[PDB]
């Protein structure tokens, strides 16, 4: 029933290196194991010049961590992203103070309730408890059944091995 996005989002300032320091979904099995189709590790996000952003991330899959790049299209709404992988159709940037955390989520429009992922990225390899403050709160209005964190190790990890 409808997630509160950013109101004032500048894309171009979310540029640069990141960390998966947190990861939430509706659904256990999303997330659960290694190869969990939504087990994903932001590394990058690269803003284009056009609007849209590319998302530079790590997943493991054939035993093995593997690179892989999704290209967010711009919507209307400028905290609203369309995507084409991981089974999503939607990237939604929650909250950011562009210095120190990011909140965003995934969805599929089609079936919003068993696909919903979200992640609190923060800037530097450190477990940054005021921004997992406002990761928590932020998904206290959703239907999270599995919650994940990282230590400092782990996020500089390939695919927080
Ligand atoms: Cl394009
Ligand atoms: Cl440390
Ligand atoms: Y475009
Ligand atoms: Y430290």
């Amino acid at each position: 029933i409808v997630t509160q996005t950013m109101k004032g989002l500048d894309i171009q300032k979310v540029a640069g290196t990141w960390y998966s320091l947190a990861m939430a979904a509706s659904d256990i099995s999303l997330l659960d194991a290694q190869s969990a189709p939504l087990r994903v590790y932001v590394e990058e996000l690269k803003p284009t010049p056009e609007g849209d952003l590319e998302i530079l991330l790590q997943k493991w899959e054939n035993g093995e961590c593997a690179q892989k790049k999704i290209i967010a299209e711009k919507t209307k709404i400028p905290a609203v992203f369309k995507i084409d992988a991981l089974n999503e159709n939607k990237v939604l940037v929650l909250d950011t103070d562009y210095k120190k955390y990011l909140l965003f989520c995934m969805e599929n429009s089609a079936e919003p309730e068993q696909s919903l992922a979200c992640q609190c990225l923060v800037r530097t390899p450190e477990v940054d408890d005021e921004a997992l403050e406002k990761f928590d709160k932020a998904l206290k209005a959703l239907p999270m059944h599995i919650r994940l964190s990282f230590n400092p190790t782990q996020l500089e990890e390939q695919c927080h091995i």
